[PDB]
């Protein structure tokens, strides 16, 4: 009943080892850690991924084609913004690939109902291409372990961007339903993922796409989150959920888009959590570091049913957490320009969607 924790001091040096969010693994940590949240938890040290786990998604190209710049150092893979540096990239996807799979047998294993990865959700990541930060799909690969064991997989991405990588892996199959909250604007990365995107074939309706504008905040945005979990959950019936919460919707983010705090995506949260299912929690984006340390120890809270002190904790960190130290994240002063009469147009058409999922 205990939540799984999955980390090693090894694991949050190999997240870092790419520096392309600089030392984000190690402030996540750390700051939970200095909340004393791990205590609370299992602590469970991830295994690396095989070959043969990242190729239940990759293909083997791309795999090999890291594999063999990790060892040497032309296709276009997405790499092309690592030329530095690409000897690292095939450890990293193993470790993150690996460490989303290991929280997935945890639950598969019954050892908790929770089970947090807070430095998987590259939820960008393509079979074939790296993309928006994303080496490795972790997301996918820890979806098609659960279904090892689960009839019915959930999953839910709360990033500032379109869970593109994962829904386009499961867009022909009706075993798994993907369900996405992200800004949706002509030119806005990666350009995917309107009310009217609802998969193909016998996954036809089984993606959910809600397209939300910029300044969104955090009462309108559970109102949607709600709205459509609950007709999600009441037609698909699922038996195990995967939670992706990017914190780059949070104000002060530099995506500066969303307008969220951890407040109201720990709403979101708890509404998921309530359902008691088997659960696998993971990060993704969040650019503001501070503020996504912020975040993702506050939800650790909620996971845990804790209210924390308001005062961050002395930490190896702490200079970062300036001027005011404290956990609470203040919104910004800008617009939401989400307009009421569309959003309940989209919630509508989601509603007419769902009606086609018959379980
Ligand atoms: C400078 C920013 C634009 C930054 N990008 C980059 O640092 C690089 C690596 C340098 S130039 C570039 N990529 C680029 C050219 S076109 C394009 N990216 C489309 N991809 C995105 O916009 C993803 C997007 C990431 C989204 C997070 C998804 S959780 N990236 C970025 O915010
Ligand atoms: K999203
Ligand atoms: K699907
Ligand atoms: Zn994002």
């Amino acid at each position: 009943l205990v939540p799984v924790y999955i980390y090693s001091p090894e694991y949050v040096s190999m997240c870092d080892s790419l520096a392309k969010i600089p030392k984000r693994a190690d402030m996540v940590h750390s700051l939970i850690e200095a909340y004393a949240l791990h205590k609370q938890m299992r602590i469970v040290k991830p295994k690396v991924a095989s070959m043969e786990e990242m190729a239940t998604f990759h293909t083997d190209a791309y795999l090999q084609h890291l594999q063999k710049v990790s060892q040497e150092g032309s296709i276009e893979y997405g790499l092309g913004y690592d030329c530095p540096a690409t000897e690292g990239i095939f450890d990293y996807a193993a470790a993150i690939g690996g460490a989303t799979i290991t929280a997935a047998q945890c639950l598969i294993d019954g050892m908790c109902k929770v089970a947090i990865n807070w430095s998987g959700g590259w939820h960008h990541a393509k079979k074939d291409e790296a993309s928006g930060f994303c080496y490795l799909n972790d997301a996918v690969l820890g979806i098609l372990r659960l279904r090892r064991k689960f009839e019915r997989i959930l999953y839910v991405d709360l990033d500032l961007h379109h869970g593109d990588g994962v829904e386009d892996a499961f867009s022909f199959t009706s075993k798994v339903m993907t369900v996405s909250l992200h800004k949706f604007s002509p030119g806005f990365f990666p350009g995917t993922g309107d009310v009217s995107d609802v998969g193909l074939g016998k996954g036809r309706y089984y993606s959910v796409n809600v397209p939300i504008q910029d300044g969104i905040q955090d009462e309108k945005y559970y109102q949607i989150c709600e709205s459509v979990l609950k007709e999600v959950y009441q037609a698909f019936n699922p038996k195990a959920v995967v939670l992706q919460l990017g914190a780059d919707t949070i104000a002060g983010d530099p995506m500066c888009s969303f307008n969220m705090t951890p407040v109201g995506i720990g709403k979101c949260l708890k509404y998921i959590l309530q359902w008691q299912l088997a659960t696998l929690i993971l990060g993704g984006g969040g650019y503001n570091l501070a503020n996504t340390a912020r975040c993702w120890t506050y939800l650790t809270g909620v996971i845990l049913g804790k209210t924390l002190s308001s005062e961050i904790p002395d930490h190896e960190f702490f200079t970062a957490y300036g001027p005011d130290y404290v956990l609470e994240i203040t919104p910004s002063c800008r617009p939401d320009r989400n307009e009421p009469h569309r959003i309940q147009q989209i919630l509508n058409y989601i509603k007419g969607n769902l009606k086609h999922v018959v379980i």
